[PDB]
C-alpha cells in the first residue's frame, strides 16, 4: 500500500514494477495495433481540399462521417485487447466504450497535429484545419482538440503514454449505469500506477509533469462531453441520413 506512499516521501521516483511491465506491453501493443497508417514525422497526409468547410457545411461533414466508423472500431479493437477489459459484463463493456469513445478519438487526433501545417491527421488519412474540422460539425469542439494538440506539444508523448491514457479513460468508472464499477477503479488505478512508473521511468524534463498530463485527462473528458451536446446539434442541424449506424448507437448518450 504505502511501499508507495512511503518510497514518495523519501524522493525516490519509482520504475515500474517487472509486472506492472507486462501490462504496460499489453497496452502499448493494442494501441499501436489499432492505430493509423503508422506514425512519422514528414509527409504522408491526404489535405483535405481547402473549398471544403468554410451554420453545418455539409461538404465536409460528409468527409468526415464517412471515415467515422473506422475509427469507432479501431476504440473498439483497442479496449478487446485490454484482459481486463474482457473481464467485464457486455453491458458494462458498452457503457464504457460508449463513453470514452470521443475522449480516446479526440487524444489520437490531437496528438497527430503538426504546428508547421497546423493540421490533424484523422484516421491517420485526412488532414483538416481548424475550421474544417469546426464547420464540418464539430463547432468549437475543435478548437478544443486543436488546442489540445498544441499543448501536448511539449509533452513529446510516445505510444505507451498514449496507449495508458487511453486505458484511463476507458476504466472511467463513474459512467451512468455502470453495474461492476469498484472492479473498474482497481483496473484504473492499476493503470494510474504503471503509468505514472512509466513516466518516472521516461523522466521528461517539465516540471510536474504527471499533474499536468493528469490535467489532460480532464480536458479530454470535456472534450468528450461537449461532443455529446454538438452531436444534439448536429442531429438537427445536418439530415438523418448522413449518419452512420455505428456512429448513431455509440453516440445516442
Ligand atoms: O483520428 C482518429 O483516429 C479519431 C478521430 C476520427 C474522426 I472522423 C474525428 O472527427 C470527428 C469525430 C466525431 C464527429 O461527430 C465528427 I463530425 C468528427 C476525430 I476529432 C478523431
Ligand atoms: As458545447
Ligand atoms: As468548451
Amino acid at each position: 500500500a504505502a511501499m508507495e506512499e512511503l518510497q514518495k516521501s523519501i524522493g525516490h521516483k519509482p520504475e515500474p514494477t517487472d509486472e506492472e511491465w507486462e501490462l504496460i506491453k499489453t497496452v502499448t501493443e493494442a494501441h499501436v495495433a489499432t492505430n493509423a497508417q503508422g506514425s512519422h514525422w514528414k509527409q504522408k497526409q491526404k489535405f483535405l481540399p481547402d473549398d471544403i468547410g468554410q451554420k453545418v457545411d455539409l461538404e465536409a461533414f460528409s468527409h468526415f462521417t464517412k471515415i467515422i466508423t473506422p475509427a469507432i472500431t479501431r476504440v473498439v479493437d483497442f479496449a478487446k485487447k485490454l484482459p481486463m477489459f474482457c473481464e467485464l459484463p457486455c453491458e458494462d463493456q458498452i457503457i464504457l466504450l460508449k463513453g470514452c469513445c470521443m475522449e480516446i478519438m479526440s487524444l489520437r487526433a490531437a496528438v497527430r497535429y503538426d504546428p508547421e501545417s497546423e493540421t490533424l491527421t484523422l484516421n491517420g488519412e485526412m488532414a483538416v484545419t481548424r475550421g474544417q474540422l469546426k464547420n464540418g460539425g464539430l463547432g468549437v469542439v475543435s478548437d478544443a482538440i486543436f488546442d489540445l494538440g498544441m499543448s501536448l506539444s511539449s509533452f513529446n508523448l510516445d505510444d505507451t503514454e498514449v496507449a495508458l491514457l487511453q486505458a484511463v479513460l476507458l476504466m472511467s468508472s463513474d459512467r451512468p449505469g455502470l453495474a461492476c464499477v469498484e472492479r473498474i477503479e482497481k483496473y484504473q488505478d492499476s493503470f494510474l500506477l504503471a503509468f505514472e512508473h512509466y513516466i518516472n521511468y521516461r523522466k521528461h524534463h517539465v516540471t510536474h509533469f504527471w499533474p499536468k498530463l493528469l490535467m489532460k485527462v480532464t480536458d479530454l473528458r470535456m472534450i468528450g462531453a461537449c461532443h455529446a451536446s454538438r452531436f444534439l446539434h448536429m442531429k438537427v442541424e445536418c439530415p438523418t441520413e448522413l449518419f452512420p449506424p455505428l456512429f448513431l448507437e455509440v453516440f445516442e448518450d
